[PDB]
């Protein structure tokens, strides 16, 4: 078991994964993530396995107010993905508190994730992680003009 | 009928229609206050009629992802609040109007919002005032160590 920050090598193992984790055109993606390895508090980590990407974790520093948060800046979870196959290994355990390390780097003592209301796989995985639930919300836009 | 922004000289004015907001104490209202005063990213909004403050909005500029919106930067509001005895003056209106004049300031093209997934009145208003629904949304969150 080896981890591993995301890289130009990395592209396509990363993309792969990211493509199962989020419904999005490659395009979309890997422009996302082209983005992503030239920001300074961006994180993106790859699990590795006999030479092969099993999972991924992206993750942020959010310095704007995270809903359900008491301080600021935060670590955010951004999303994180793991190969059916190699679930229930604890390598989502291993990447997560890589991160939380990352984010206690920029002395954050929080750490903040969404999901959406009706993703109770992701709801279960956040538990299972040390999460607790904070607030649910509903959002809203509108177009100026 | 007139719209001013919020000053030192209309705390008092601001602090009796926030706190019927965000219930909290006078002291700690009025520190975040001052701060917000001197934010550039950050609007304060009063309106006026018959010498007395009957709503107040404020507003923020995003650079950090927005659950449900499709550009950065862009405007996100705060909390609007209008006094229940003009609450079919279309102030509301008129203040949404001039929050997106400010946000086309930083080349926002979007106008988000959030609310508690409960409170179902603040849903209405805010369909009223043009905001659709994106999504709905749970939060986690977890102390670092
Ligand atoms: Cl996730
Ligand atoms: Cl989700
Ligand atoms: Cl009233
Ligand atoms: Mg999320
Ligand atoms: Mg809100």
């Amino acid at each position: 078991m080896n981890i591993k920050p995301a890289s130009e090598a990395s592209l396509k193992d990363w993309l792969e994964l990211r493509n199962k984790l989020w419904s999005d055109s490659e395009a979309s993606h890997l422009q996302e993530m082209h983005q992503l390895l030239a920001e300074k508090y961006a994180l993106q980590l790859l699990a590795y396995s006999d030479h092969q990407a099993i999972a991924m974790l992206e993750a942020s520093i959010r310095f704007e107010y995270v809903n359900g948060t008491e301080t600021s800046p935060v670590g955010f979870l951004e999303g994180i993905y793991v190969l059916p196959a190699h679930r229930r290994s604890g390598v989502a355990t291993m990447l997560i508190r890589q991160a939380e390390v990352w984010a206690k780097q920029f002395s954050c003592t929080e750490f903040a994730s969404d999901a959406a209301l009706d993703n109770v796989i992701s709801h279960a995985m956040h538990r299972s992680l040390g999460f607790q639930e904070t607030e649910k919300v509903v959002y809203f836009s509108k177009k100026i003009d």
